[PDB]
C-alpha cells in the first residue's frame, strides 16, 4: 500500500533513490514482509529477492526441512543480481536494491536479453562472479577472468515467488542462457544423503562454495549448505574487516565448521583446526605486514566497463554504503575496448588500530 | 563527585541504591564522567572502583612507548577482584562491580588476617581471589590446588582514588604479612630490562600463568598488562559456552593478542599457534555440543564452600540478578565440616536453545 510507505519513510527503512534517469524508492531494510530490496519503480515492483535459509547439519536439516523431493543447485560465489527491461534499457539490480553501475553497464557482455525483449515481465535472477568485480574479493575456481553470470531462478514483475523448476528449465534451454550447475533431483533417504555428501566432497576439494535446496513443491521451500572450505575462506577473507562486521559473524562461522565436524567425525576433519587457526591469524598477518609497508591496510579491486560514466557511478556508490572504509579510485585508463577501473577499499579503523597497536600503544 | 553527579546518574541509571549485609549504599553500575565503575558511596565513606589498567599487545615497544620511569613488574593471578575494608567492627568484601560479595565477605577470616584494618581503618585492601572453588570463575590458577586463595596486590584508601606507593605497599605486607601476588622486581625499559623481562614471560606463559602488570615507580603510577598466549587461548576455550553473550570485539581483541605476539616472536617459532587458535575455538564448542547431547542443557557447575547458611543462599541470589539469559540453578547445599558446601549451575539458555535448534536440523536465516 502507500500507507506501509508512509511508515517505512518516516523511520528510515525506505528510501527513494535517483539513479540512471530513474527515480524509485527502495527498502534499505527488510520490513514486515516487504523483503529488502524490494524496489518500487513507476510502472511496476521488482519484489527483493528473499532469504534463504542455512542448514548446519546436513543429514538432519535435508530431513526436518523439506517435504518432498528437491532440487541440488551449485551455489556459486559472487553477488546476487536482479535484471529487467524498462522501456527499450535494461537494468541490474543489487540486492540492497540500488540499480547496479557494473552490472548495468556490462549486461549485453554478460548475457542476451532476448528473453526480456520477449518476456518483458521476467525478472532473472543471476549470480555475477569472478575476479574482477567490484563487491567481492573471492571467485569461484572456474572463473579465471573477467566475470561472468549465471542465471539460478525467474521471478516476475510485481509478483513474489519463482517459476517452478521446470518452466526456468525451460526459458533456460530455449535461450541457451548461462546458468548454475544442476546437480539432479534428490531426496532425503539414505540413498540421497549419501550422494549429495559425495557431490560436497568434491565441491570442498575443489574450492566450489555449496549447494541450494530446491523443493519440487508449490511452496517451493529454500535452504542452501556451504562447505568447510568456504566457511574458512570467508573467515581469512574478512580479516582486513573485523572492525566492521559484527562478533556474530564469525561465531556463526565456527559453528557451521564445528557443526559439520560433529557431523563426520572429529578423525576426518582433524585438519580444520590449523586451517581455523590459519583462516583467522594469516590473514591479520597479512593486514600487519601491508601497514608496515603502506602505513593502510586495504585491498585493491579491479574491473572493467564499456563506459567511464559507469565506472564514476561505481565509486560513488560503493562510497554511500561502506562507512570508515574509503573508496579510492587508484586508475581508470582505456584499455581497448573498455575502461579499465583499480580502486582500494581502504579500512580506516584497522589501519589505527594496528598502528596504534604496533607503536606500543594502550587499549582498554 | 558531588551531589548532582550522583542525582543525574539515579537519573540516567549508572548508580543505583543496593541494600546487603545490613548495609544501604549507592553503588556505580557503569563509568560515569570520569567515576570508576564499582564505585561505592557509603554514608560514612566513599570505596573508590578499582580503575581500568590498558592492555599492551607488543612487550618490547609497549614498554618502550608507555612508560618514562622504571617499572615493578607484578604476577596477574587469574581470579576476580575484590576490595576488602572495615566499617564500624565488621569487614566487607566489594566486587568489581560494587556489590558485597556474599562469598568473599563470609569467607574473610579464612582469606586474610584484617588486624591491618584494625590498625589502619583507613586502608582498601586490592587483592585477587582464585582457585578451583569460587563462583564467579571456572578456571584456576594451576598453585591453588583447592578452596580460594586471596592475594593482596594494592591498596587504595577510603575517600580517594590512587594507590599506594609501591614501597608502602611491600611495607604494609610485610608486616602484617599478607599473602601477595609474586613481585618480579623493578626494570626499566633498556635491552637488559627487555630480555629479563622476556624471559619471565616465556617461562610464566609455559608455567600457564596469566601475565604480569606493570606499575610505574612514580607520582603518576601509570599501569598496564600484558597477558601470555597461553592465557589468551584458555579464554577463548573456557568462554565457549558463553559465546552468546559476546561484546563487539571479543574476535579482533583476544585474536590480535595471538598475532602481534606471534608477529613480536616470529612466525617460525610460533606456528603451532595456528593448532591450538583452532582447538581453543573447536574444543570448548564439541563440548559443550556433547554436553547438550547428553544432558539437554548447556551448562556450567560452579562449587564453593561457606561458614553461614543464609551467604550461600544470598551468593545464589546475587548471581541471579546479574546474569539474565543465564539460569542459576542450585544443585546442592549441604553441611560440610564446619561449612555449608554450595554446587551450582549457570545454564547458557541462549546456547541450549541455539544448538537444539541447530542439532535437529534446523534453518537460520544469516
Ligand atoms: N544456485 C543458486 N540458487 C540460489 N542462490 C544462489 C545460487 N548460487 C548463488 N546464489 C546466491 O546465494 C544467495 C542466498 O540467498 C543468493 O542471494 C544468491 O545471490
Ligand atoms: N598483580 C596485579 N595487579 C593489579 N591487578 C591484578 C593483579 N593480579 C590480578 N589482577 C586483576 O587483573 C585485573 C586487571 O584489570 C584487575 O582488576 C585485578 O582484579
Ligand atoms: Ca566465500
Ligand atoms: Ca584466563
Amino acid at each position: 500500500s502507500p500507507e506501509l510507505v508512509k511508515e517505512a519513510l518516516k523511520k528510515k527503512k525506505v528510501r527513494s533513490e535517483e539513479a540512471f534517469g530513474l527515480e524509485y524508492l527502495r527498502f534499505n531494510d527488510d520490513y514486515k514482509d516487504i523483503p529488502r530490496g524490494t524496489a518500487i519503480f513507476k510502472d511496476f515492483i521488482i519484489w527483493g529477492y528473499p532469504h534463504i535459509g542455512r542448514i548446519f547439519l546436513l543429514e538432519t536439516g535435508l530431513r526436518e526441512q523439506f517435504e518432498a523431493p528437491f532440487w541440488v543447485e551449485e551455489k556459486v560465489d559472487g553477488y546476487n543480481t536482479r535484471i529487467f527491461k524498462y522501456g527499450d534499457n535494461y537494468y541490474a539490480l543489487s540486492r540492497g536494491g540500488f540499480i547496479c553501475p557494473f552490472t548495468t553497464d556490462r549486461l549485453p557482455d554478460l548475457i542476451d536479453l532476448r528473453i526480456l525483449d520477449e518476456n518483458p515481465d521476467l525478472v532473472i535472477c543471476a549470480e555475477v562472479a569472478g575476479p574482477e568485480n567490484p563487491y567481492i574479493e573471492e571467485s569461484p575456481p572456474y572463473v579465471k577472468e573477467d566475470v561472468q553470470l549465471f542465471v539460478f531462478d525467474f521471478m516476475k514483475k510485481n509478483e513474489q515467488g519463482f517459476l517452478s523448476q521446470e518452466e526456468k528449465m525451460e526459458l533456460i534451454e530455449k535461450y541457451n542462457l548461462p546458468h548454475v550447475e544442476i546437480l539432479g533431483r534428490f531426496t532425503a533417504s539414505e540413498e540421497g544423503i549419501k550422494k549429495i555428501k559425495e557431490i560436497l566432497k568434491r565441491f570442498n576439494e575443489e574450492g566450489r562454495e555449496g549447494v541450494v535446496f530446491k523443493e519440487d513443491s508449490e511452496r517451493n521451500k529454500r535452504a542452501k549448505y556451504i562447505t568447510s572450505y568456504a566457511n574458512l575462506m570467508d573467515i581469512k577473507t574478512n580479516a582486513k574487516n573485523m572492525l566492521q562486521l559484527p562478533p556474530e559473524y564469525y561465531t556463526n562461522r565456527i559453528l557451521r565448521l564445528v557443526l559439520f565436524m560433529y557431523e563426520e567425525g572429529l578423525k576426518t576433519t582433524e585438519h580444520l583446526y590449523e586451517e581455523l587457526g590459519r583462516a583467522f591469524i594469516d590473514g591479520l598477518f597479512q593486514a600487519i605486514e601491508q601497514f608496515e609497508k603502506e602505513h593502510k591496510v586495504y585491498k585493491t579491486f579491479t574491473c572493467k566497463f564499456r563506459k567511464k560514466e559507469n565506472a564514476i557511478a561505481l565509486l560513488e556508490l560503493l562510497s554511500k554504503t561502506s562507512k570508515h572504509i574509503q573508496v579510492k579510485e587508484r586508475r581508470l585508463e582505456k584499455e581497448g575496448d573498455y575502461w579499465r577501473l583499480e580502486f582500494d577499499k581502504v579500512f580506516l579503523n584497522m589501519t589505527g588500530l594496528l598502528g596504534h597497536l604496533l607503536s606500543g600503544g594502550i587499549v582498554y
